[PDB]
């Protein structure tokens, strides 16, 4: 169940977060802000000798876990929360290297008798959230070694660790026993399913137990020599599921004869991808008239021969690269005798973010977008910090090299994302993160946002395919993975930004008669106030296309106020988006811009996170030829096809949106349609 999976992110969360917190509290970090209690993160590490970097993203968890609370100035204060470090005794850390795997194997002795009766007693704590900290020291490694011999199973041909010594029984059955894993039912243990789920899915957490040694010297990675030291599975489902309706296309001669996938590691996604293909695709049927050939890329030739036996019988090819020059590919795999380039579908797997950082190179793009509000958290080679906007727009040029290698079956990309410190906290325990955002910046590897890395890809000119482009975790307000089919497109979508102002009164001319035109006071008021509310279509870098938004408190706080009064609808932590306007110039009208830009922002909006809704008042067309009858009779009127008749209205309603009412003298100006706005609700179904 997603609750079991709870306790098992809040055992993993401990076991990154306690090193550090202990850390921290060595050298002084909440003594400090004990005192002198607003401070700044350039305040604290030259008051503290810290590595500003890495000691970042140690405030980034501690934030995350509401031990500090972050100003509007950035600068953090203790919380009520923060006080329980005192009583996380520092000999727990003894936890990482004992010998677990000898232990039972029955060569350790009573090796596990003195934590499990403090894990027993609840750590000394009156908190159970750090208990369960605390008890991941413990249960980590436990479920580790317990998995290499499936220990943890229920007791009808194995009784539940029976095979092993006495005081191993005694000792996890009382451990097993306290944290609900097992029951002493008919007076012998019997795993619950809670115990045997922790047992079987014991390897996510494992897996990324690989972080001790860094987690071991994290005191030296924030406060001293730095520079020495340094699990869903229906992500690949959902990438099969893309992968199936490429290749069951329509003909199948314009199906890609490759699959290059960077960053190959063991190559087991290229086999899985080729199984799909060959077993269930129409092209498995065809492969003896069609045949498709894998190409494994990656840098290390250490994973490339195990692909190599990976793959060893199947139709592949392997070669040295790195996703930072997708252009030593084709000329890779030009000299491996592969001509047609144009032919492959490219794959990738959650590597972008560990990419080899290029600096930024177009220097005017870095100061655009210097000032939006990205929450990334990086670090450089020397430990220090990397400004988001920097990381960002290095982003935008790794992503243009790529962009400029895409061809007609574009570029299938899972990646990974961060996520704000206040959105952690809220789902602590719903996600991962936390620790693998505090490592995976610690490691010095690149995570931003998921609404930044498509806006990133948008801006060179890839988009997703939103058919088979999914988001994860599906049933939150968040989105911490996503995988995206991105298309090459012959245009780029963008931010809206002051520069724009002359262009976007131009276009706002252009696209309406004066009677309906947006005041140039409130496009410089949605410029100003809507950083990341506001997107732009830009074709031959002319803008063409402009959907502008902000944050509403409410739906039902419109549909009670008029056209006039919306800058008055603005609230910064609102659950519901507002869609101002969407404009297009007529001379690039009736192409499906309008259709596309419409899509992509509905999708950037839920990337965002905590939006249910995107709602908006918008006009009729046509009603000033059929005023005879009610709007909502007119509104209800049909198309040739099974779309209404209304032009801006169907164009909504076909995109997905609901009407949902209509608001009276909502546009008085609009005399058209004697003032009245029409107002729409899209699904935004996760
Ligand atoms: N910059 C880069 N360019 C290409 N491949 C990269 C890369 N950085 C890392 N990789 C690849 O990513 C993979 C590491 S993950 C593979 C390990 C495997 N999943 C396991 O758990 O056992 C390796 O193939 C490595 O070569
Ligand atoms: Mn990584």
């Amino acid at each position: 169940s997603n609750a079991m999976l709870q306790k098992i992110n809040r055992y993993t969360h401990g076991f990154v977060a306690v090193p550090v917190i202990l850390a921290c509290r060595e050298k002084g970090v909440f003594e400090l802000l004990a005192d002198e209690s607003p401070l700044s993160l350039n305040q604290m590490v030259e008051h503290l000798g810290a590595n500003s970097g890495h000691f970042q993203v140690a405030l980034r968890m501690l934030e995350s876990l509401h031990w500090l609370s972050r100003n509007k100035e950035l600068k953090y204060s203790l919380t009520a929360e923060a006080a329980i470090h005192n009583k996380i005794s520092e000999d727990i850390l003894q936890l990482y290297n004992l010998p677990i795997q000898s232990y039972l194997e029955g060569k350790q002795g009573n090796l596990l008798g003195r934590w499990i009766e403090r894990s027993c007693q609840l750590w000394n704590l009156d908190n159970p959230l750090m208990a369960d900290f605390l008890d991941g020291l413990l249960v980590i490694p436990l479920l580790l070694a317990l998995h290499k011999h499936n220990l943890l199973a229920d007791s009808e041909d194995k009784p539940l660790l029976s095979s092993l010594s006495s005081t191993v029984q005694e000792e996890l059955g009382k451990l097993f026993l306290h944290l609900g894993w097992a029951d002493l039912t008919a007076g012998r243990l019997t795993i619950t399913e809670l115990g045997r789920f922790m047992g079987e899915r014991a390897l996510n957490t494992a897996i990324v137990a690989s972080y001790t040694p860094m987690l071991s010297r994290i005191h030296d990675v924030l406060f001293g020599n730095c520079l020495s030291v340094f699990q869903h599975q229906k992500y690949f489902a959902d990438l099969e599921e893309s992968i199936l309706s490429v290749f069951n296309q329509l003909p199948l001669e314009e199906q890609p004869k490759y699959i290059t996938d960077m960053g190959c590691g063991d190559g087991t996604l290229l086999k899985r991808v080729w199984e799909t293909i060959q077993f269930k695709s129409a092209r498995g049927k065809a492969l003896e008239q069609y045949p498709l050939r894998l190409i494994g890329v990656d840098y290390n030739e250490a994973s490339l021969k195990a692909t190599t036996r990976t793959l060893a019988s199947l139709p592949h090819l392997v070669l040295q690269g790195d996703i930072g020059n997708p252009e030593q590919m084709v000329r890779s795999l030009e000299a491996h005798g592969i001509h047609d380039p144009e032919n492959i579908l490219h794959i990738r797997s959650f590597l972008d973010h560990d990419r080899l950082f290029i600096p930024p190179q177009k220097r005017n793009e870095l100061k655009e977008r210097a000032h939006l509000p990205y929450q990334s958290v990086c670090v450089d080679d020397q430990g220090e910090l990397i400004p988001p906007h920097v990381m960002v727009q290095s982003l935008v040029e790794h992503l243009e090299r790529w962009s400029q290698v895409v061809n007609k079956h574009g570029l299938m990309i899972l990646e990974v994302h961060c996520l704000e410190p206040r959105v952690v906290y809220q789902f602590l325990d719903k996600s991962e993160n936390l620790h693998f955002d505090a490592f995976q910046g610690f490691s010095q590897q690149y995570l931003v946002e998921a609404e930044v890395f498509l806006m990133s890809a948008a801006q060179v000119g890839l988009f997703p395919k939103l058919e088979l482009s999914k988001r994860y975790p599906k049933t939150f307000p968040f989105t911490r993975i996503t995988l995206n089919y991105f298309e090459k497109r012959p245009y780029k979508i963008s931010h809206a930004y002051l520069s724009d102002l002359p262009a976007l009164v131009d276009l706002e001319v252009k696209c309406w008669p004066e009677n309906l035109r947006a005041s140039t006071h409130e496009i410089r008021r949605r410029l100003e106030l809507n950083p990341q509310g506001n997107l732009v279509l830009i074709i031959e870098d002319q803008i063409i296309g402009a959907i502008y938004s902000q944050t509403i408190t409410s739906t039902e706080a419109l549909e009670n106020v008029k056209y006039a009064q919306v800058p008055t609808l603005h609230t910064p932590q609102g659950s519901v988006i507002q869609l101002l306007a969407l404009n297009i110039l007529p001379e690039f009208q009736a192409r499906g811009l309008g259709n596309e830009l419409r899509d992509f922002m509905l999708y950037y909006c839920t990337l965002k996170g905590g939006i249910e809704s995107v709602v908006g008042v918008t006009r009729c067309r046509n009603y000033v030829n059929y005023s005879q009858m009610p709007m909502m009779e007119y509104l209800k009127l049909h198309n040739e096809q099974r779309q209404l008749l209304d032009p801006i209205v169907g164009f909504h309603v076909s995109g997905g949106a609901e009407i949902r009412g209509i608001i009276a003298n909502y546009r008085p100006e609009d005399t058209d349609n004697l003032g009245m706005g029409i107002l729409i609700e899209y699904n935004l179904r996760d």
